[PDB]
């Protein structure tokens, strides 16, 4: 036999002595080493020690895996590991001060997303993935881009869209004390005020412009007639304007951050655009820099504070 360490969350640790004669998944259940599936080896010698991570199984460690992930799935666990080890061979080179991402299977939304993260305000309810972005800020995010796929429920590989992937991950953030006040003006109805909260309070799907959401754009009304919904009161740190890419110019000192996104729907590449003293362009490990820039634009992130209309 051997002496390890079991886990579901790499603090509480649980001690445990395995016969080497029967593979941990006879004991333990499916059991992970840094991402690994090892459910179907028997004990090493070089195990001796090492802390494995397993499946919650009993109701001390169910907890404990709430109180770490906020989850009560079972197969949360699982996704996270496979995805790990995948992303612990990932490189994260920095990039203009930035944790970016070398490009590998299919990640270049997850470094778009993982650079914008960097350079807006965002508090994480789990205590899993609000340690991993800390550590991930410091240069090591291996960890959190696994939890972002396990979150995100998609695994390495797939495809994504950096707007699903920023709304699903503010799903898991505190935005709760995050308010939005609209004004819709129908000829016929007439005049409706809207306020919303959390997620839906940041995000907005059809222009890249802030100014103009302020101004005021053209939707439909339920009186099949056209009206005009505007902002008249934002109450965040940031706010995520999306549309269809589209060529689009960017002007340092303007924005924070945007995804620039070329190709066709779905398996086109996304690279990041983010203002400094200049306009830089982030490509996973590659940089770039103009003083002006006019491409196709997908988000752009703007900051925020307290916004009140002129009416
Ligand atoms: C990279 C990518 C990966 C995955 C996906 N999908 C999974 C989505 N799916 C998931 C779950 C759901 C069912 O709830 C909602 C839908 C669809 C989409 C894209 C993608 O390309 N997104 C961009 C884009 C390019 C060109 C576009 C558009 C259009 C509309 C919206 C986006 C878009 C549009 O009209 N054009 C001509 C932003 C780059
Ligand atoms: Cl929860
Ligand atoms: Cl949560
Ligand atoms: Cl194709
Ligand atoms: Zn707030
Ligand atoms: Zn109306
Ligand atoms: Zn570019």
């Amino acid at each position: 036999t051997i002496k390890v360490f079991t886990t579901v969350d790499n603090i509480n640790l649980h001690t445990q002595v395995v016969d080497m004669s029967m593979t941990y998944g006879q004991q333990f259940g499916p059991t992970y080493l840094d991402g690994a599936d090892v459910t179907k080896i028997k004990p090493h010698n070089s195990h001796e020690g090492k802390t494995f991570y397993v499946l919650p199984n009993d109701d001390t460690l169910r907890v404990e895996a709430f109180e770490y992930y906020h989850t009560t799935d079972p197969s949360f666990l699982g996704r996270y590991m496979s995805a790990l080890n995948h992303t612990k061979k990932w490189k994260y080179p920095q990039v203009n001060g930035l944790t970016s991402i070398k490009w590998a299977d299919n990640n270049s939304y997850l470094a778009t997303a993982l650079l914008t993260l960097q350079q807006i305000e965002l508090k994480f309810n789990p205590p899993a993935l609000q340690d991993a972005y800390y550590r991930a800020r410091a240069g090591e995010a291996a960890n959190f881009c696994a939890l972002i796929l396990a979150y995100c429920n998609k695994t390495v590989g797939e495809l994504g869209d950096v707007r699903e992937t920023m709304s699903y991950l503010f799903q898991h953030a505190n935005l709760d004390s995050c308010k939005r006040v609209l004004n819709v003006v129908c000829k016929t109805c007439g005049q409706q005020q809207t306020t919303l909260k959390g997620v839906e309070a940041v995000m907005y799907m059809g222009t890249l412009s802030y100014e103009q959401f302020k101004k005021g754009v053209q939707i439909p009304c339920t009186c099949g007639k056209q009206a005009t919904k505007y902002l008249v009161q934002q109450e965040s740190p940031f706010v995520m304007m999306s549309a269809p890419p589209a060529q689009y110019e960017l002007k340092h000192g303007t924005f924070t951050c945007a995804s620039e996104y070329t190709g066709n729907y779905q398996c086109g590449h996304y690279k990041h655009i983010t203002s400094k003293e200049t306009l830089y362009c982030i490509d996973g490990a590659l940089l770039t820099k103009s003083s002006e820039y006019k491409g196709p634009i997908t988000d752009v992130f703007y900051k925020e504070n307290s916004y009140t209309t002129t009416i």
